[PDB]
């Protein structure tokens, strides 16, 4: 599924990511938007075997199972699968999880770049929610 910008915002809004560990709901609307372009479906591989998978491009490496990821930890504990279902809830799950880690937001390349230091509010002008 690719998502539309305020069709996505109402979802994470919906899905309890608006503040989440003091992230408001632009900076997650934001990351989407630079890491997959809203796109469950969106994958990218990289030289150590890993892909990065769904909406937020979640690693194989460390946190979900792709059966073909050398060291692979899976910390979500979700086949990597999950992550390119059109229903968020898993993927969100995830994130969660992630931002938890220790290093918050930082765990997402596409925010530093792009979002971190911006009115991340502009992501969710317009929007119902």
């Amino acid at each position: 599924k690719v998502y539309s910008r305020c069709e996505l915002a109402a979802a994470m809004k919906r899905l309890g990511l608006d503040n989440y560990r003091g992230y408001s709901l632009g900076n997650w609307v934001c990351a989407a938007n630079y890491e997959s372009g809203f796109n469950t479906q969106a994958t990218n591989r990289n030289t150590d075997g890993s892909t990065d998978y769904g909406i937020l491009q979640i690693n194989s490496r460390w946190w979900c199972d792709d059966g073909k990821t050398p060291r692979s930890k899976n910390a979500c504990g979700i086949r990597c699968s999950v992550l390119l279902r059109s229903d968020i809830t898993e993927a969100v799950r995830c994130a969660k999880r992630i931002v938890r880690d220790g290093n918050g937001m930082n765990a997402w390349v596409a925010w530093r770049n792009r979002c971190r230091g911006t009115d991340v509010s502009k992501w969710i002008r317009g929007c119902r929610l």
